[PDB]
């Protein structure tokens, strides 16, 4: 359940303005087997700004009807999206994703190469469209690594919708109130935007992005660990609620006249009253309106595959699939110490089925395969699984 939030105040600098161009990666839901359907996945991840467009190929023809998540974000502030379409894939029937985005100079094509505690988080995403009609107001809801909601000011009839089993059985009454305090929170960060703007010299004619997130975290035992609530402006931090929930930390000058004005309204007293009750309250609720789902951690799936690359030289990659939640650590090592320095890690991506899929490569000289062993670390294990190239 959502809280009403307060609006960065009107006013020095011009600004700054981060890009990150996506990561992309292609891959099928489970291993895929020629006959058998499937899901086919483009994940886009760490990018700024949101804007981007992501299409599906099959044998060079853009795939119609592809479904795609609904747009959140990472602690860094970048974006996140997965599009995904069900198909069955053969042995020559050819996939892959085309990405275009502002840090782009032409659209980038990847193919398919075949080979305890808890929290909830709220995360807004408000940008503005000069020209173009009112900002884009994106907002959804987490527990954990689960959406349990959305809200977009682009749908037809804008409202808190549903996008978890558990969350229907909450009367209408639930979705009137947060229906609204989305709705005021449109227009809040309108406002914020213009006064943003104002505060760095900024044109009209430009646009700009301004995100929001907070939440709670539990224990076991459904205490409050800690609260959160962070604002960040053209993907950068601009203002954060700090641990004690009393005080805050702003990034610049603006920020600090948003900090004082926030101070004299009282706006910490009134977050930390929602984060230490409704929050932790309802997130309480809803792990054991969805304690089948949500307290259950599944395991990683994980193997070992080996590519060699040249002569003295062959890269191994850890595999772990299926787990849940998203939080995992996969390290090799050689004779069991950490191999810091040369392994690659791609993001977390989801399957599409509410579970993750990670994996772990390190080079390795060829015929020395034996002293390196791939070591995860996951909720749903007791202890780490350690595996080795059979
Ligand atoms: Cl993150």
């Amino acid at each position: 359940n959502r809280v009403m939030l307060p609006k960065a105040a009107g006013c020095g600098g011009g600004g700054s303005m981060i890009q990150r161009t996506p990561k992309i990666q292609v891959y099928s839901r489970h291993p895929a087997e020629n006959g058998k359907s499937n899901f086919l996945n483009c994940y886009v991840s760490g990018f700024h700004p949101s804007d981007i467009e992501v299409d599906l190929l099959k044998n060079g023809e853009r795939i119609e009807k592809v479904e795609h998540s609904d747009l959140s974000f990472s602690k860094d502030w970048s974006f996140y999206l997965l599009y995904y379409t069900e198909f069955t894939p053969t042995e020559k029937d050819e996939y892959a994703c085309r990405v275009n985005h502002v840090t782009l100079s032409q659209p980038k094509i990847v193919k398919w190469d075949r080979d305890g505690s808890h929290s909830m988080r709220y995360f807004y995403t408000s940008v503005s469209r000069p020209g173009r009609g009112e900002p884009r107001f994106i907002s959804v809801g987490y527990v954990d690594d689960t959406q349990f909601v959305r809200f977009d000011s682009d749908a037809a009839s804008p409202r808190e919708e549903p996008r978890a089993p558990w969350i229907e059985q909450e009367g209408p009454e639930y979705w009137d109130r947060n229906t609204q305090i989305c709705k005021t929170n449109t227009q809040t960060d309108r406002e914020s935007l213009r006064n943003l703007r104002g505060c760095y010299n900024q044109s009209e004619a430009g646009s700009h992005t301004w995100q929001t997130m907070y939440g709670c975290d539990v224990g076991p035992d459904g205490r409050l660990l800690r609260g959160h609530n962070q604002f960040a402006y053209d993907g950068k931090d601009y203002i954060a609620l700090n641990e004690d929930l009393s005080s805050w930390t702003a990034a610049d000058t603006a920020a600090q006249i948003t900090q004082r004005k926030w101070e004299a309204a009282r706006v910490a007293e009134q977050l930390r009253t929602y984060l230490e009750g409704t929050c932790v309250e309802w997130l309480r609720r809803y792990l054991e309106n969805g304690k089948e789902t949500l307290q259950r951690a599944d395991p990683p799936k994980t193997h070992v595959t080996h590519h060699p690359i040249s002569d003295h030289e062959a890269t191994l990659r850890c595999w772990a699939l299926g787990f849940y939640p998203a939080e995992i650590t996969l390290t090799w090592q050689r004779d069991g110490e950490d191999q810091t320095q040369d392994t690659e890690l791609v993001e977390t991506r989801p399957a599409g089925d509410r579970t993750f899929q990670k994996w772990a490569a390190v080079v390795v000289p060829s015929g020395e395969e034996q002293r390196y062993t791939c070591h995860v670390q996951h909720e749903g294990l007791p202890k780490p699984l350690t595996l080795r190239w059979e």
